[PDB]
């Protein structure tokens, strides 16, 4: 009727403000949403703006979510956090959920856990990921 | 169509989410965001009104809550909408009705040196007449 | 008719949205990354993001895009160049310019050289060197 137009108006709108909102520290792939805070922060505090926010640290599950994520930090020259930490089982990165990892992108002789104290994880500019300090300052990247 | 609607619900929730991370503040049907810089109220009032908005106009505890968070995050005071330039003494929003709500500081409002009309809120959550001169964090509400 | 309601919602967070590095001309919408970029680092963000850079058609457009270039102290490029037939500056399309808004004196392909577009906060614009670093402004 007169209803199947204004949806399809409605769709055309959000469409396009869909594009405007993601840019530029936006990137979507599938069905998630990556969006970056701009700035670094600890793990703590990065995973609390991130959970606040309505959503949680950027959690990559496959290459494709590991590239477009890795396009924001290219984009920021700044390593990002992830959600996944081995601090329950050590040498056992898990998500939030508690489940092993699917997928991951391990750089050259890591996860190391150096010094014994490393549970939580960044992805460089390159893509690959490294087990950190947790109380270390890294770029703050949700997924919605 | 009805379907077709709740998935179009479900993607606007989402983008939602997304839009107000990481200056926005959503707290009933309203919603704060922050431009990041400081202002004079009139260049921050100018940038509200023409953003489609106004200056942040806390009308309750919620609301002054979800305001400080923004202020917090980055440690800036912020201006608020309301002003007692028509009658000293007396604050009001755009509309000229007076204060539903307020948290002033101690001692405040005090319209230091006879010349403060304007609203600042703090990064603890209380505010402070202060000169409309004064350069302050540019929230918005929506 | 659940809809008016997320009609009202999406007309506020369309303002949401647009505060502050976004303008909204007719169907049209401007939006900075708050950066510079060279041209093709800049096309390429654009593109990447479902749009390209900003192409005013019109006094309107050009007025809305100057104010994001106001508030940013930063020129920044547009989408129009004259690469292809030297002189003869086109949008992506390839169609010729359907408005223009040349400061004085202006294409004059300086140093031979000059076969992209910068707008100044003023709202005129400078065929300028494609090399050089410009603010970064989409249209969707
Ligand atoms: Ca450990
Ligand atoms: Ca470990
Ligand atoms: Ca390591
Ligand atoms: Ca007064
Ligand atoms: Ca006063
Ligand atoms: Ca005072
Ligand atoms: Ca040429
Ligand atoms: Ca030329
Ligand atoms: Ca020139």
């Amino acid at each position: 009727e007169a209803l199947q137009g204004q949806v399809q108006h409605l769709q055309a709108a959000f469409s396009q403000y869909k594009k405007v909102e993601l840019f530029p520290n936006g990137q979507s792939v599938g069905e998630k949403i990556f969006k970056t805070a701009g700035f670094v922060k600890p793990f703590t505090e990065a995973q609390l703006l991130c959970t606040q926010a309505g959503g949680q640290l950027a959690s990559p599950r496959s290459a494709a979510e590991n590239a477009a994520l890795q396009q924001l930090v290219v984009a920021k020259n700044e390593a990002a956090f992830l959600s996944m930490t081995d601090s329950k089982t050590e040498g056992k990165f898990t998500y939030p959920t508690g489940e092993s990892l699917v997928y991951s992108n391990w750089a050259p002789g890591e996860p190391n856990d150096a010094g014994g104290s490393e549970d939580c994880v960044e992805i460089f500019t390159n893509g690959k990921w490294n087990d950190v300090a947790c109380g270390e300052k890294r770029l703050v990247v949700c997924e919605f």
